[PDB]
């Protein structure tokens, strides 16, 4: 894991991004742009995690709930289904979340916020969108703190909230390992963040929790950020 390979990782893609792993609470720096690592930016989707531990650990919602589309048209068109809080997180499906977040209310958000800490941990006034345009922000560090104690069941919730939001995040099977994350792209901020945040479950059972921050652009491809991602964790021997 050569802390400068990772770097004609993101030189040659042409971005400015970090990496940020931590294992065992140890954490490390790979990209081309580590000031990175403790900038703050809007989480994006990265915060549908949160917002689902909040909603299932609080009752406003549970994971067998179908979420009815009603027939607005939406930003992707695989969005424009009915769908359980588990896959409008694997859609990254944010009507979904927004309606959820309406249900919590500012209070209860903003309290719950609060008592995690996550990031400056301020959402303002409008409960369905500060997570998009501000003003709540987070460090990659941070995120990366955050996913690692939701690997462990850490976070300040019931477990079974805890261990129903991981069962959400599943994206690899591969070699006997696990890979969990959620992707996040701000595509209306600029510059525009993209966001990769979540853990590989290594066969041992060792958890490793990464989170993979990026500036974006328009052009780019979706896979830009597993991209990315993969053949770092291959470099360094994650996976
Ligand atoms: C929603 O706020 C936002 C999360 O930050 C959405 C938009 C982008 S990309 C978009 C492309 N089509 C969706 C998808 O991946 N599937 C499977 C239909 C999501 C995004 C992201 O992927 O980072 N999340």
């Amino acid at each position: 894991g050569h802390n400068q390979v990772i770097h004609q990782y993101f030189d040659e893609k042409n971005t400015s991004g970090v990496l940020v792993i931590q294992t065992d609470k140890k954490i490390n720096l790979y990209g081309n742009a580590l000031s990175r690592a403790n900038t703050e930016y809007v989480p994006a989707s990265t915060f549908k995690m949160l917002n689902a531990l909040i909603g299932l650990e609080n009752q406003k919602t549970d994971i067998n709930e179908i979420f009815k589309w009603k027939g607005e048209k939406r930003s992707f068109t695989a969005w424009e289904k009915d769908m359980t809080l588990g896959e409008a997180m694997k859609l990254s499906a944010v009507p979904v979340y927004q309606e959820l977040a309406r249900r919590i209310g500012l209070d209860l958000m903003q309290k719950e916020v609060k008592r995690i800490g996550f990031g400056n941990a301020e959402i303002g006034q409008q409960v369905d969108n500060f997570w998009l345009v501000g003003p709540l922000k987070v460090t990659p560090i941070q995120e990366v703190e955050f996913v690692s104690q939701l690997a462990h069941t850490q976070l300040p919730f019931s477990e079974k909230v805890q261990a129903n939001v991981k069962n959400m995040l599943l994206l690899e099977e591969s070699n006997g390992y696990k890979i969990f994350g959620k992707t996040g792209w701000a595509m209306d901020i600029k510059p525009q963040v993209g966001w990769l945040t979540g853990w590989v479950e290594q066969p041992d059972g060792k958890i490793v929790a990464f989170a993979l921050n990026m500036e974006m652009r328009s052009e780019m491809p979706a896979s830009i950020r597993n991209e990315l991602l993969m053949k770092s964790l291959k470099q360094l021997n994650i996976i």
